[PDB]
């Protein structure tokens, strides 16, 4: 968790800034992870919901973050959320949920504050894909407010440089709704 305190510790460092286009820092990433598995997981649906509470959930169909033991001796969830570039938005979030649907199962993590919960086993599924929700801390944001047009403008973009994919977002905070998709 070393590399997470020193994202904390400076923010800009990481993002720019901890305005709106520091905030934005956050969707762009686990936007680009999910749409990453349209081209590298043949995931055919990206969703990206805007929650009311100011958080943010993204899930695709794609092969699921893998829950097998690390290197590093923890599930690779764990490495990929404390590691990758995504880990920052670990870092700045109060919070993160990982659902994950793969080898036969589903499985949930939490990320309190950062810090790795313990991932569960659940039911079995043949479905395949994550879905990651994360609440930005206001405590290093100056403002916490997605821009609904500025999230539009970026899936559209992604849906015409992944043609086949479908990306569906949704406003929870209004219920506007916008689906790309490029044949
Ligand atoms: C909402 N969707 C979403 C959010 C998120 F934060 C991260 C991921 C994600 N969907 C993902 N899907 C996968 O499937 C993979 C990738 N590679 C292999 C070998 N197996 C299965 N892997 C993922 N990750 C692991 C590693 C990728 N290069 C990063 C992130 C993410
Ligand atoms: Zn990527
Ligand atoms: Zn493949
Ligand atoms: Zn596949």
């Amino acid at each position: 968790l070393e590399g997470l305190e020193a994202v904390r510790k400076r923010p800009g460092m990481y993002i720019g800034s901890t305005g709106e286009r520091g905030l934005h820092h956050l969707i762009w990433e686990v936007v680009d992870n999910a749409v990453d598995e349209a081209m590298a997981g043949h995931a055919t649906k990206v969703r990206v919901r805007l929650l009311a509470d100011g958080g943010v959930e993204v899930s695709d169909d794609g092969r699921g973050i893998p829950v097998e033991m690390h290197e590093s001796g923890v599930p690779t969830v764990d490495v990929v959320m404390t590691q990758v570039g995504v880990s920052v938005v670990n870092a700045l979030s109060t919070r993160m949920e990982v659902e994950i649907c793969r080898d036969g199962y589903q499985w949930f993590q939490t990320y309190d504050k950062s810090v790795p919960g313990t991932l569960k086993q659940g039911e079995k599924t043949r479905k395949t894909g994550t879905v990651v929700r994360f609440w930005p801390d206001p405590d290093v944001f100056e403002t916490t407010t997605f821009d609904f047009e500025t999230v539009a403008r970026r899936l559209q973009e992604q849906a015409f440089l992944n043609k086949g994919l479908t990306i569906e977002l949704i406003d929870e905070r209004d219920g506007k709704h916008r689906t790309f998709y490029y044949p």
